[PDB]
């Protein structure tokens, strides 16, 4: 804190710089914090009637929180293009955070019109846990981000959490956390708040696409010295007899060649098309879904393991849940049409990961003999076999930056499914509250709890700064790369700009992988 | 109106005992229930279900 | 015949938790019984009544 | 431990010395230790049918223990007479303990006659808890002391303990202690054991008797200046009228004088006589007893609070349980006659403590008025009132030296009831065991527990040394004191000596208080 009431508690840093190695990003927004719940905790549970897998049990706090998990908070559409076109990889070294210029207003509903006036003595209290002692809500891809466009004002979302349940009823192991029981900093008008954070080592995200499929690793000019079994039986006469022949695989085959590697694992998806006439007429939405079954209830697998989507020369098809889906500007919550959503497309992983809608391969069912013919079956699911390789999912732009690895005895490879950077100790949650002000107590002592409070809210500015490390590309490719370009044709509205009514919108998803590497 | 803060320092006396079999302890019931004990209800009212005394661990006379 | 002695050093990891309501603990039943649990009987035969697992205290995932 | 098998592990000190301030005592005995229970713990409970107050629940260990709680262990009859006749008080400063010359024998029952031979490789294991973590059995006045006469050999008693019960069944709070779970020292033939101990401060025991009763503190020659109400009404005529007169109390009254002090508290006893013809014909033994009621069961109060016994010029009477009772040489356990027991007599406390068989005093029941006459009742019980004084019970000779104060939130005036010195940290228990030797296991692995062991026992010598502090008397009394004297008349046998068959016996109890002090 500092001097106040007529002295600002901070300026607007809010700039982007590029040092040739690392990137430094800063952004600033204006927020408004309501009082939630009327200053009291409440338990919340699902409805009486409900599906067995829709039940939940939890609590809802008066507190509220700041979250920037999304890139578009930290990157303009232009700054996003120094990154993509010019770089193979990037990772989040370090960040910095602060709040300033806090001011608290009180409102009076007298008569039919409200009035709003400053309360200079009121306070706001803020803390960051940083010991990871609370349930961690971030990384679930909720709403309430800092707006992508710097001039908008946003509303701070409410905080809540869930724990173990049986039906709609709690179990004995379920925990209840009172946020009032942490140390926090009470900020009056002239006071300000700061903290800084340091990311743990994490591998770079890969913004390259491969220039070679795992099918073809070799030169067609030269034959292998290994043999495979080419032909099972021979035409000895008008009737064939069994004779085993062997061959060496050259450029005329290439399906029969020996290899050191296999594609990544798969957990299979249903296929649907964007053309409405193609798809079947029924509800398969839930029945045809791919699911995992945990403790007697089923849960859809929305992102799934990373897989190529539409195969080759079919754009029309995408896996049912297998991809991320973003909404356009101003889309309603429920039952919205096809042209309102923006469906992501991942074709860049064809070279390693298998297509989401097709089988991994085929495997031999039985042992052949003289009188019993061979047979085989398609394998729809694979775990990880020694000697396989894969890629991860794009981070895109408006998608999530990081997620927290659960605390467990084992985990295989941590990278999270939606995208981005798995962290064992991610950026800590920041929680904020309006301190309650009692209103006009009775003259005689009571001992009952106060039901009456002054109605008030607060507002101010918030600033975030992150340092990013870059991985440059060095490549001998002769011919030019594919780049991200805005169309040069004329239009009614420019892309990624405000319209005539002052509404900022994002036309399309933008993925991170354009530049090409060889496998 | 305003805020008030209290801090107290307490001294502890540890137990050293050769008893072979296990002690009686204070435990919250593991069975399911509509409301958890020592927590707020659906209307936001905090309550204490039962009195809790201090003497569980055993000494020999 | 003779005697044998074994000594092991164990390292512990303490819990730090903000949970408001009390944990589930392992407790021996306070009701009366013919024999105490985890003790010798009238013929001098030591027995273990039930398996005891290690995980009671709770963490958040 | 030390060199062994042909070298002794210790000598016999065993002597008494007097330095003019403190006394130093040493004694040595020979012991024999059997194996108990066949090397295994057992729970023990009362019988199925039994009185509600006779139930118990506990355990019996293979271990056994050394106890000297009794003076006659540490004092001959002559050494006991420097103490009594020459001293006002004594207390136990310090002690020292050791075991030596351990030897272990194994016995073979083959045919109809046993043979006994050395086992040189066998061991004995001994420990002292000293942290007071076990149930403390000592101070309950059990048998198994070191013999009073140095030439006898004694048998080491078995150890056991009790805990909470409900009926004959255990409760959940009852504890089970395995003595194998303490550190102990394993002693082979040439090895020896030692430890020393230091008593905490304790007030001297009082071996004086008072030369003044609390009745008479004053000189008869002079009158008091205080007044009391001598006479309630006056003979105004043939009929008396009420007039209050007052008087000063001189030597002709002395019952009416003012005093600063009161006698000690009382909890009353029934009276019986040594003459058989006097007592009533019935069983009042249990019904006429004085008892305390704890948790729904009744327990006799055997010693009771310290009180004078037979009043004055009645020797014939003694309180029912109110006194200690010792048996003569070779008395049977149950239903023994009057002349076999030795009943102690405490008359020396008349001057302060009230007689055990009579009331403390009388107290006014009601408020008088014109038409209602005064009334009063006898008070059979008193707690402690401010400004009272009392004395404690004699320690005698063959009675117990000390006891352990229970560990509790409060206790009033710790001195124990049987007699002697209450200690918060008394001398620790010493526990001893024969290490088990397996016998001839089967050739094929079993995993069952061994039921078969070599039959063997051990023996050796034990030595105890205690330092005592003395409090000398300084008195101006002109005429000679009462002393303890052995009768000079001829007799068949001398007192406190062996008989013609070699049996040592103690003729009478000997208390500690002879020399006189003024109150």
């Amino acid at each position: 804190g500092a001097d106040g009431v007529g002295n600002s508690s901070g300026n607007w840093h809010c700039d982007s710089t590029w040092m040739g190695d690392r990137v430094i990003t800063t952004s600033t927004r204006t927020w408004a914090l309501p009082t939630y719940n009327n200053h009291l905790y409440k338990q919340i549970s699902s409805q009486s009637g409900a599906s067995n897998d829709n039940h939940y049990f939890g609590y809802s706090t008066p507190w509220g929180y700041f979250d920037f998990n999304r890139f578009h908070c930290h990157f303009s559409p232009r700054d996003w293009q120094r990154l993509i076109n010019n770089n193979w990889g990037f990772r989040p070294k370090r960040l910095n955070f602060k709040l300033f210029n806090i001011q608290v207003k009180e409102v009076t509903q007298n008569d039919g019109t409200t009035t709003i006036a400053n309360n200079l003595t009121s306070t706001v209290q803020v803390f960051t846990d940083s010991e990871y002692q609370l349930p961690y809500v971030l990384g679930s891809a909720h709403q309430g981000c800092l707006p992508p466009f710097p001039a908008d004002v946003f509303m701070v979302p409410q905080y809540g959490y869930l724990t173990l349940n049986n039906g709609s009823q709690a179990v004995g192991r379920s925990s209840f956390y009172c946020l009032e029981y942490f140390p926090s900093q009470m900020l009056r008008t002239g006071n300000n708040f700061t903290f800084s954070y340091t990311f743990e080592d994490v591998p770079f995200h890969s913004s390259y696409a491969h220039s070679q499929s795992l099918d073809r690793l070799m030169n067609p000019l030269i034959d292998q010295y290994l043999y495979y079994l080419s032909r099972t039986n021979t035409p000895s006469g008008t009737t064939t007899q069994s004779r085993l022949q062997f061959s060496q695989a050259g450029a005329s085959d290439i399906r029969d060649q020996s290899r050191n590697w296999l594609p990544g694992p798969c957990y299979r998806q249903q296929r649907v098309s964007k053309t409405s006439a193609d798809n079947n007429n029924s509800e398969y939405s839930w029945t045809g879904a791919t699911k995992y079954h945990l403790n007697g209830r089923d849960s859809l697998v929305n992102p799934g393991p990373a897989m190529a989507s539409h195969k080759d020369d079919e754009e029309k098809f995408f896996p049912q849940s297998g991809v991320l889906i973003f909404g356009k500007q101003g889309s309603e919550k429920t039952n919205v049409d096809i042209e309102k959503v923006m469906i992501t497309d991942e074709e860049e992983i064809r070279t390693t990961n298998p297509v989401a809608t097709e089988q991994y391969g085929s495997v031999s069912t039985n042992l052949q003999r003289g009188n019993r013919q061979a047979a085989t079956a398609d394998v729809n699911t694979q775990g990880v076999l020694p000697g396989m390789v894969w890629q991860d999912r794009d981070v895109y732009l408006q998608g999530p930056i990081w997620a927290k690895i659960p605390h467990t005895d084992g985990h295989f490879h941590p990278s999270p499914l939606m995208g981005g950077f798995g962290l064992k100790h991610p950026p800590p949650q920041i929680l904020i509250k309006n301190t309650p002000v009692p209103a006009n107590p009775s003259t005689t002592f009571s001992a009952a709890k106060f039901a009456s409070f002054i109605t008030q809210y607060s507002t101010g500015q918030v600033s975030v700064e992150i340092e990013w490390e870059l991985q440059k590309e060095n490549s001998k490719r002769w011919n030019p790369e594919i780049q991200y370009t805005s169309n040069y044709n004329k239009s009614v509205n420019v892309d990624f700009t405000v319209d005539t009514n002052g509404v900022y919108s994002e036309p399309r998803p933008i993925g991170t992988r354009y530049l090409t590497r060889n496998l």
